[PDB]
């Protein structure tokens, strides 16, 4: 039983930008944990797993990832999903949008 959570460097990204997120783990008293996470992935508005990293171990209590969005990506709400060994899961949404007219 540890506290894992996800954080993106932004809440809203525009086409062409690289999404950067961090997976963090800690215990009560906020002690950093070098936890081995079984799964973390990004899901787009259509429900696709456009990126996925397996069996990685946190260093210093966290691990950073990045995902370069294409120039014409689906727009709307995405989500980073992390699955911890204990079977617990955590979802962190983020959006990608810009709109046709400036």
């Amino acid at each position: 039983d540890s506290l894992v959570f996800v954080q993106t460097d932004k809440s809203i990204y525009k086409p062409g930008q690289t999404v950067k997120f961090r997976v963090v783990s800690m215990d009560e008293n906020f002690h950093p944990l070098n936890e081995l996470i079984p799964l973390v992935y990004i899901q787009d508005p259509k429900g696709n797993r456009i990126a996925q990293w397996q069996s990685f171990q946190l260093e210093g209590g966290l691990k950073q990832f990045s995902f370069p969005l294409s120039s014409e990506p689906f727009q709307g709400s995405y989500k980073v999903v992390v699955q911890k060994k204990s079977g617990g899961r955590t979802e962190h949404p983020f959006t990608v949008e810009e709109f046709v007219l400036p």
